[PDB]
């Protein structure tokens, strides 16, 4: 089972509930090339929940993508899990690193659909610092899409 | 001419003189694997100057490495140049990214042989954040070595 790889890189540890409960939102991505972010160009917003993957060391995201054009695309994604920022800039936040052969991207989620702008700024600033200058912030102009139970 | 690649990633812009004049010191390195830093294990300190490389888009470092065992190894290195941190944490600092096929490392220099410890801490913290957890700080217990003119 070859899946894309997630590594938790840091989070706001004071947020509730634990990560496998409740909803998360997709805020922004940073990568070294535009290709590693292009998949998100049609996205307005993403609401999702994270679950343990039944098989070991696995994460499942159940998502509904709100599209810039206004429609909703439901999605169930399975990943392999790997074997400052959130202290003030990003309350309710989590940053993950997505990895497979030939690609890397950093992904910024939040418990809130509209976190304080200084979160995206600090994430941009930090990733830009280390030369991951391809950057994408979801516009989040539209309502979230329905997501099951 | 295939050389290792340097990209200036940020610097304290208030330091004098311009980078191609005066001396610099090697403070620390961060990479994703120990292999990308192993070359520096025998190092106590490095004093060097940076020069334009006569051929275009090229940088030359003339260095003398003080070795942990106490000796001095002179060095002339030629690189290809690419086509927050320093605002407070690292006065006199510069961070570079060294790159070639199959490897990346971030390199921290300073005008001063012993910058304030909160510089190394912020560089460690920032690189560690983005999952570049192989880390090396030169011990700098010994005197710098002589370097020409
Ligand atoms: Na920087
Ligand atoms: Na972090």
């Amino acid at each position: 089972p070859e899946h894309s790889q997630l590594t938790a890189l840091g989070m706001d540890d004071t947020e509730t509930p634990e990560p496998h409960l409740g909803l998360w939102y997709f805020i922004a991505g940073a990568a070294s090339t535009t290709e590693e972010l292009a998949t998100f160009d049609p996205v307005d917003n993403i609401v999702f929940n994270m679950a343990a993957g039944s098989a070991p060391r696995q994460l499942q995201l159940r998502a509904t993508i709100r599209t810039k054009s206004g429609v909703c695309v439901p999605r169930k994604w399975t990943y392999r899990l790997t074997e400052d920022l959130f202290s003030s800039s990003c309350p309710g936040g989590i940053m993950l690193k997505e990895t497979g052969q030939g690609y890397q991207r950093f992904l910024l989620y939040n418990r809130s659909p509209h976190p304080p702008e200084k979160c995206v700024e600090e994430f941009q600033s930090l990733t830009s610092c280390l030369d991951f200058k391809a950057f994408l912030v979801t516009p989040r102009n539209q309502e979230a899409c329905p997501l099951s139970s």
